[PDB]
């Protein structure tokens, strides 16, 4: 498959990720930057962020989805399903609505795409109507995070993708904050991509803090395997 060779063949080693954030949720402003390295043969990204602007105004649990599916193993039986790949190095545009259950609500807007050799995610994201001491705004979420399926299905009339999946945020009462998610994702360029059928990305993540590093900050370890055509 000399397609399925193009933007695949851009993702068989190690590719570096810069990932850049600016952030506005009720007025609280922010900007944070990433940077690590994404490996899809085997599913493995690990990055860092840093708030470059102070402190971070939301938990970053909350900001984990919006920080690369480009990265997801997908099995050889399933490479005509991967739509992430096939837009590159061109990219694609990925926009999500965020619903944190009883309070408020990101929009995001990113890139997705190659800039020489390094793969990049430039992100806008506006959260509204939050609760001041919710949540989110009063920083009541746990640092971890739960493994999760992410549902794929095709969106003919975008020439894209969409996509919908449930995260549960454990909060500090043993509780857990919802947040539905609900995104779309369509090719920049316009050459041809993959309409997949519907199928499911398994997502495992693991958050820590660099003992070294006095900025607010995050490092973030995932994997990521498609699944769900047998």
């Amino acid at each position: 498959d000399p397609m399925v060779s193009k933007g695949e063949e851009l993702f068989t080693g190690v590719v570096p990720i810069l990932v850049e954030l600016d952030g506005d949720v009720n007025g609280h402003k922010f900007s944070v930057s990433g940077e690590g390295e994404g490996d899809a043969t085997y599913g493995k990204l690990t990055l860092k962020f840093i708030c470059t602007t102070g402190k971070l105004p939301v938990p970053w649990p909350t900001l984990v989805t919006t920080f690369l599916m480009c990265f997801a193993r997908y099995p050889d039986h399933m490479k005509q399903h991967d739509f992430f790949k096939s837009a590159m190095p061109e990219g694609y545009v990925q926009e999500r609505t965020i619903f944190f259950k009883d309070d408020g609500n990101y929009k995001t807007r990113a890139e997705v795409k190659f800039e020489g050799d390094t793969l990049v995610n430039r992100i806008e994201l506006k959260g509204i109507d939050f609760k001041e001491d919710g949540n989110i705004l009063g920083h009541k979420l746990e640092y971890n995070y739960n493994s999760h399926n992410v549902y794929i299905m095709a969106d003919k009339q975008k020439n894209g993708i969409k996509v919908n999946f449930k995260i549960r945020h454990n909060i500090e009462d043993g509780s857990v904050q919802l947040a539905d998610h609900y995104q779309q994702n369509t090719p920049i360029g316009d050459g041809p991509v993959l309409l997949p059928d519907n199928h499911y990305l398994s997502y495992q993540s693991a958050l820590s803090k660099d003992p070294n590093e006095k900025r607010d900050h995050m490092v973030l370890l995932e994997f990521v395997t498609a699944a769900g055509i047998t």
